[PDB]
């Protein structure tokens, strides 16, 4: 009556082939990104173009990357759960429930100034809280109860995604026209990598999928590329356009607020 | 070469003697009293006294207490850890994860309007996301690497504790006097409580002690009575002399803006 555990990273894997090297090589490629703009954002704060949030997404991304590397599935960074039979990547999950609003916050917040949040942000910070949540709870399950919170996380994907696309939107028509093209192109970042996190998780050994842990991995820094180092830059880009703009008219930005909109689409 | 698990729940144990009748009683007490929290909040809802924070509080506490109540050892509500042999009550730390940002958006929006929040909430809360993950990756380790996480969750705790000191300070000055008494008492309400779990953690399985499982889920209990349904009712109260405030003065309570405290203490 023995048991055997056969996780991920316990038996000896000869390490080799071309998708490892790639895979390694994207690792240390996005750790080296998420360190230079964390530099680079450290010399840029003190005009007022990079945030704290960027900041600390570049450093926690830094640190989730250097244990992916060096430690990928000793633990903390990898749970092993007895019953289930399952490994989840906690590092990967840790760094998501830390940035995930901390990028929600710096959406909420694209020019700085004060008296713009709202009670409509806390909303979308607990909405995006459950579903990552829930999606922690699936990966951590098995069965049914995991395709139940792997629902219920989409549920509040879903209204996280309606409240930010109304972010953006209002981004849009408030912010100056010289910012007009880019926070587009920053919405599809935002879109384009955020939707690639839940298919991942159906297609590897969370979920229901085959994946190696090695291309789950490589699509999740491939994400991670996308959603946070891109996504920063952006953000840092558009706050620079606001500056200027600002410097060219005293100051001040132009001044919208008790309106609506929404409207259709 | 065998490998027995023996976790929280799994050989069978003699359930009885006083302590856990005491124990599955306050598990009932405290989930009827969540739900008829609920349940009052909801028809308060119409008079702007009870705010989402409370109602979605009292709701994810009566799923926690229920889920603990009927499958407390069933994963994924129990986290059965491998190579460690731990037993982490994943269903306690998601209600945390859950509670802890809407309560500290309450604590930001005592009042209600608009315009209130700040950087600083942002910031709270992220040190508030940062000390509970620290926890739970404590409570999912050992040794060394758990110490090193519980202080750095012990570090953003003394953080976040630090900015609700403010934040009370703040409304003990800015709210009416009718108001004071009662912001004392939640304010006292807020640090009995909430410095209960740090310590439970170090006397419990998870952690360095040996509290029973019984014992620790008693003290959780109280703390989450005191920490959860006390501090809604408390911010339910003010909320009402507010809006009675607002009715004998035209509907405007006290404006004070851009000034600055904390001084000495
Ligand atoms: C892979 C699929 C996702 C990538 C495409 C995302 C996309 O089109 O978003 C950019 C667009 C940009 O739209 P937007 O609202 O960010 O830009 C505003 C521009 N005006 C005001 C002129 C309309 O966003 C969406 O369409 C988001 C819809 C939700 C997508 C997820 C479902
Ligand atoms: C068990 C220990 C915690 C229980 C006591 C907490 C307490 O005294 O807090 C109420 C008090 C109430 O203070 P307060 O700042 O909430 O009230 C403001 C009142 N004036 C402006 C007149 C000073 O809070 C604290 O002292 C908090 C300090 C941090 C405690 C944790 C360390
Ligand atoms: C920096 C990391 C980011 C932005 C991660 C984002 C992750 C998601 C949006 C994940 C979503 C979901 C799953 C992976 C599984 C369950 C369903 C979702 C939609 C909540
Ligand atoms: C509703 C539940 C609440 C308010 C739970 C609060 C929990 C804490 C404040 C826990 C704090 C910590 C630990 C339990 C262990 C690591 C150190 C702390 C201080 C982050």
């Amino acid at each position: 009556s023995c048991y055997v555990a056969d996780f991920l990273g316990m038996h000896h894997e000869s390490h080799e082939g071309a998708l490892y090297s790639v895979y390694k090589s994207l690792e240390w490629g996005c750790f080296l990104i998420s360190i230079g703009l964390f530099v680079f954002y450290l010399q840029q704060y003190r005009k007022k173009t990079a945030g704290w949030e960027v900041i600390y997404i570049a450093f926690i991304e830094s640190f989730k990357y250097i244990f992916e590397i060096f430690w990928p599935h000793n633990n903390p960074a990898q749970l092993n759960i007895y019953g289930v039979n399952k490994s989840v990547p906690w590092v990967r999950y840790m760094e998501w429930m830390i940035t995930c609003p901390v990028i929600l916050m710096a959406l909420s917040n694209i020019s700085g100034e004060e008296g713009e949040y709202t009670h409509r942000s806390m909303q979308l910070l607990a909405t995006d809280q459950g579903a990552i949540l829930c999606a922690i709870t699936a990966a951590a399950s098995e069965g049914a109860i995991s395709a139940v919170f792997y629902a219920i996380g989409v549920c509040y994907g879903i209204c996280t995604f309606y409240f930010c696309l109304q972010i953006y939107i209002e981004a849009y028509f408030t912010l100056p026209e010289t910012c007009h093209s880019a926070v587009k192109w920053m919405a599809v970042i935002f879109y384009a990598g955020w939707l690639c996190y839940p298919c991942f998780f159906l297609a590897g050994s969370e979920g229901w999928g085959n994946l190696s842990y090695e291309g789950s991995a490589i699509g999740h820094c491939i994400a991670d590329l996308l959603s946070k180092n891109a996504w920063g830059v952006m953000h840092w880009w558009i706050r620079c356009q606001l500056e200027e703009y600002k410097h060219t008219h005293n100051g001040q930005l132009p001044h919208y607020s008790l309106e609506t909109r929404a409207k259709m689409r």
